């Protein structure tokens, strides 16, 4: 059987919030079976715990944000994908500030942090949500969908309206593997365009992004002196982003997902729409690693 997993040791990392621009300390600790991913604000008296679920997501404004009343934990998506990517089922996440550190803009620093600390298996079957029939959501020109697949597949397609793209639209379609996630999806940095970036900073918003942790794009070309990590970088990241928001289902998925100019808002939207469609899904666990159609990096 495929067992649930956790962290073998404690990991600490410190950086800044892209949006908040405040220094923050992130500590990851192992948690028990059936726990899931819990975000904790440990600078507050008493400490405020927001479990990472679809129903705790309030704000989808250029970041995924969990809300418990007037306390919020901001920009959760990258870390939750690293954890989705390496298959961390249960871990305690503790923040000194409201927003999670942007690191170098990818899920890469968290992968390197989790790979070094190590994975621990647990005596409990790992629950999966299996997609029985197609579920969809539309919002104007943006679209998102869950469809059956024997494994996990994320396909994506985006109509960026920028000169750098050469009038073309971007498309990537990944088959989920630990190896598949690390080598081709994990290092896809976040991107900023100069038009959107100007109005945020003058208002002391998005003060945290720079060449050091993001892609700063001007009309003429990508200003970062070493260009793109992948030829494919922008669209892969949007895949890095979707994996992180879907994992607020609280369980791993066994279906193909397709996004078309889909964002945080729609990603959270499909989850709730899915859960409501009980006929749409069932829970499944696996007796053998072979029976199971998904391979995670062995502990
Ligand atoms: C935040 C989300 O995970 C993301 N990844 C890539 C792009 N995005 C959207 C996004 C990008 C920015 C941004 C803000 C200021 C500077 C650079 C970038 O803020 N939200
Ligand atoms: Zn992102």
């Amino acid at each position: 059987m495929i067992k649930q997993r956790t962290l073998k040791n404690i990991i600490r990392a410190t950086g800044v919030g892209l949006h908040s621009g405040e220094k923050v300390y992130l500590t990851l600790k192992p948690a028990p079976v059936d726990t899931g991913i819990v975000f904790s604000r440990t600078d507050l008296d008493p400490v405020v715990e927001i479990p990472a679920r679809a129903e705790n997501v309030g704000e989808t404004t250029m970041s995924t944000t969990l809300v418990k009343g007037d306390v919020k934990v901001d920009t959760v998506e990258h870390l939750l994908s690293a954890m989705a990517g390496l298959g961390i089922d249960n871990a305690y996440v503790e923040l000194s500030a409201s927003e999670v550190p942007i690191m170098d803009g990818s899920a890469g620093p968290f992968v390197f942090l989790i790979q070094s600390a190590g994975l621990q298996e647990q005596e409990a079957a790992k629950k999966f949500i299996r997609i029985k029939r197609e579920v969809s959501v539309e919002e104007g020109d943006k679209r998102a969908v869950f469809v059956p697949f024997d494994g996990f597949k994320v396909s994506f397609e985006i109509d960026f309206d920028h000169p750098v793209f050469r009038g073309r639209t971007q498309q990537a379609s990944v088959d989920f593997s630990s190896t598949s996630f690390v080598k081709e999806v994990s290092r896809a940095r976040t991107f900023g365009f100069m038009r959107d970036i100007e109005y945020l900073r003058s208002q002391n918003l998005a003060l945290g992004g720079s060449v050091e942790n993001a892609i700063v794009v001007d009309e003429n070309r990508v200003l970062n002196e070493d260009g793109l990590r992948y030829e494919d970088e922008f669209v892969k990241h949007k895949i890095l982003d979707a994996i992180g928001d879907l994992y607020l289902l609280g369980n791993s998925l066994i279906g193909e997902f397709r996004g078309f100019k889909s964002g945080h808002a729609l990603n959270n939207q499909l989850l709730r729409t899915l859960i409501a469609d009980k006929d749409a899904w069932e829970v499944v666990t696996f007796e053998d690693a072979r029976t199971a159609p998904i391979s995670y990096m062995r502990p």
